């Protein structure tokens, strides 16, 4: 499955399989925990759409630097406490950073990193 | 790239292409900064003059002993956050030893070594 989807040819992966093998494991728990200690090659049902909306909107987050809001800020302003509630689901929209006080943002670890993961793997 | 530049087998080969790759590593790095995990054999453009001069540096390189100050031994005393930046603009002329701690510096276990090669490579 990693050999497939994911070639080290450019050789930036690390982060990417982190957070890939991060979001497939994360994935099935959901489904049911009826089963527990599952790990990464456990087979049970997931979904390779679901996954890789995450690689997209998790590149392009933002969390705010204003204090008490430690957390990816959207477009009017909300925090959410883990990214897989909704960035799973569907893409997400977040307020530009800026470096002003008033607008005082950063980006996600990622950010311009990996959109080319997506690109290729859609090609696949 | 061992067969053309370097000729260890001529004499002293373990710190020459110890030091040698080192410094292949170091100067690969800065040209690419997109990618990673950049092997010695991976195909990037990378100059070769900016080797030369890094490499005489050394043995014209001289360390502070101050301490706290682990770090070149300049002239005018300035600090760099990394060793590479200063060198590749040119050949720096770093203040030359004395015992007193005022005017104290050091040598290096390189220094010294690399007598033929930078005439070597510079002909070749």
């Amino acid at each position: 499955l990693e050999q497939i989807f994911i070639e080290s040819n450019e050789h930036n992966s690390h982060n990417q399989i982190s957070q890939f093998r991060h979001a497939v494991v994360r994935n099935k728990c959901k489904h049911n925990p009826t089963l527990t200690n599952l790990s990464f090659d456990t087979p049970v049902y997931f979904s390779i759409d679901e996954v890789v909306t995450y690689l997209e909107n998790m590149n392009n987050e933002v969390i705010g630097k204003l204090a008490g809001e430690g957390k990816p800020k959207l477009a009017n302003e909300t925090l959410v406490s883990d990214r897989d509630e909704l960035y799973f689901d569907a893409v997400q929209s977040f307020i530009v950073a800026s470096q002003a006080a008033a607008t005082k943002a950063s980006n996600g670890p990622f950010n311009g990193e990996f959109d080319r993961m997506i690109l290729r793997l859609h090609t696949r």
